[PDB]
């Protein structure tokens, strides 16, 4: 059995996507979530949906408590996570209102814990290592692209996210260096989220959706009308995709997550 | 009507440039800013001088209170802030004692709060995303340029500063990396700076003045033997700027500053 | 007369490589040390070991007290630090078991104190720009160098170290781009230590021992097995180089360090 938990970005995380609604607020040595979790099912699957940025949009990516969202959501039971992003783009081909199903990241933050082996927490103890040759899972990457393909939606089969600490947009001196690096997509909340998925044993994926060309006349207003305009695409690829990950078997993928967290971990 | 805040870098922070000078001491919602405030007048222009490091030059720039300092300008009525600072040279062409009059920025910093909306101060509420395409003034830089001209300096029209956490200087590594990354100047103090300006809605311009050529030889005393010998050129070049800048319309520019700041706030 | 700092790293830690041991645990205005100091000798030099995470390494890399380790070295009279690190490696000819005597660094940390200079210690003050050019002690990578090649090990002569802050390893969007800067090998230990020792006016050199290929396959298990095989070679080099480096004369070396250490501190 799976059960979905799905973390919205801004202006895409509606609740009205799930059926037979519950509102559960939740607290974990981490501290509180974003937000109330929000139980529900999309068919017959289980999921947990939760918003990064809190219902009204009150906190900055710098500030967002990431231990405790996927703490949180590992505690209720969730196998998977796909999550959604607003983003920048780096690249002439990804056009804004495009859906980008990223594969790869390059870190740019600086004040944000990544790890729950913080040595200050009894759940998590000694010295973990987690491996990042692969951040997000494959076979979910798989089933987001040939979904949007049956959806006739424009959308990438990979690309390399770079996460700024922000809040501020970056200088074009920046865009362009970022370019130069192999980056295809910029935002401010893929890392550390996408790490500590991965140590606590769970499938992670991203719907990036781009909302403008950075620099390389972005502004919020601008960013903002993109999503409103485009925010039905993330909606329909989530609801089409779920049925299908949970008509799949994953106990060999779960697994060798778990295997890969566990042994990563140094005990004293 | 303008005012016209002023920044002094090491050994570029000389009080004797205004005339009737008074000394006031201030306190703002993010704590004491470097040292008083200095009001005085360059022939009809109000003005205010503040010396990032303190008179006695005892902060180093990971601990400077930039918040302070922007904020403490914008409460006393400031329209434009004009700063000095050392800098190191990446580029053959721009040789010791060189003024650089920067157009864009590379952030290398890491421990430094870099917005006023940090969601826990009452005076700034929400989250804020401001545009770095054009981070400094490009009429006050105009002026700037112009001025250099008339006075015979040495003196680029353009320029990349890449600021570095410090407070150790770059490894060869690092100096040849930041070549290819595109920068042209490197100091640790223009991040963050110039981006609370922009937030203050604040018209902001920089004069760098190249110290050395960084180690693609650079220390202490080399710095402030350059200083020494060049210093008579920001102060003069400021001095000749300023009353160009209070004879000028400012109206719409400060008009258009001051939207992109309230645009950029994201309100519950 | 000199005095040898040994700091072992991750599986490179034996205290039976000193004779006459005697174990001291001391305190310094910056904390504890990381563990107990073990004071020797090898053949007839004075040496201090100490175990970076601590003898059943228990403390990752970010949260390792390097301003206290350094601190307790140089109070305890050593002239030299020579250290042991576990590294990936960024290029083809560096294979796992060989030996990189680096000479230069690239710093990708972001939540660690480089200074002792932060103005709250009475011990160290003023404002303290270091020169980073050439990072490591060059007499004493010579000394290793030329020791490596008389025990027939397989060792380069020099390499540029990109320490991350970690504790998660890199992605493999990140592990190329670090190719493309420059870097040849991968740690997340160097940077503060070499800043550190260069502030402390001590000879700091270190010897890399490759474990993998990064990703461009990297595991814990995999980092453990390949230092478990090669160990000994680390040890017969320290055990070997020691003795030479006692042999020879290092007043002028140490006066120049002394010197730029102390024109490197501002005062009021
Ligand atoms: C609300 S505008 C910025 C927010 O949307 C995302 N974003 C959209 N476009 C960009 C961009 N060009 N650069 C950085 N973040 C962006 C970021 O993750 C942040 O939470
Ligand atoms: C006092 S020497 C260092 C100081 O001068 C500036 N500086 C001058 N030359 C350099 C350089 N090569 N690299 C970094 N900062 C430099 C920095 O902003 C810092 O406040
Ligand atoms: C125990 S595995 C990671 C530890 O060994 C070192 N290390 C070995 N291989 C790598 C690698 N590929 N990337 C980063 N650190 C590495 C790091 O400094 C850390 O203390």
């Amino acid at each position: 059995a799976v059960k979905i938990g799905i973390i919205g970005g801004t202006g895409l995380d509606d609740p009205e996507i799930l059926e037979g609604r519950t509102e559960k607020y939740v607290d974990t040595p981490f501290g509180k979530p974003s937000d109330a979790l929000i139980l529900g099912k999309i068919k017959n699957v289980d999921c947990v949906l939760l918003a990064r940025h809190g219902r009204q949009h009150t906190i900055m990516p710098s500030k967002v408590n990431y231990q405790a969202n996927i703490w949180a959501l590992k505690e209720e039971g969730c196998t998977h996570v796909i999550v959604t992003t607003a983003c920048g783009s780096l690249r002439e081909e990804i056009q804004p209102g495009d859906i980008v199903i990223i594969d790869q990241f390059i870190d740019r933050t600086t004040m944000r814990p990544q790890s729950f082996y913080d040595g200050s927490h009894s759940c998590a103890r000694g010295v973990c290592h987690i491996p990042m040759a692969e951040p997000f899972c494959p076979k979910t990457r798989e089933v987001l692209i040939e979904t949007a393909k049956k959806l006739g939606l424009r959308c990438h089969s990979k690309g390399t996210m770079v996460t700024i600490e922000g809040p501020r947009f970056s200088s074009r001196a920046e865009s362009f260096m970022f370019r130069t690096w192999g980056a295809d997509v910029i935002n401010m909340t893929t890392v550390p989220e996408v790490v500590l998925a991965k140590e606590a044993g769970i499938c992670y994926a991203s719907i990036a959706m781009a909302t403008d060309y950075d620099c390389w006349a972005v502004s919020v207003d601008r960013v903002l009308k993109t999503l409103k305009e485009n925010a039905n695409k993330a909606k329909s690829l989530l609801l089409t995709t779920i049925p299908q990950i949970g008509s799949t078997e994953w106990s060999e993928t779960l697994h060798n997550l778990k295997n890969m967290a566990q042994f990563s971990v140094l005990l004293p």
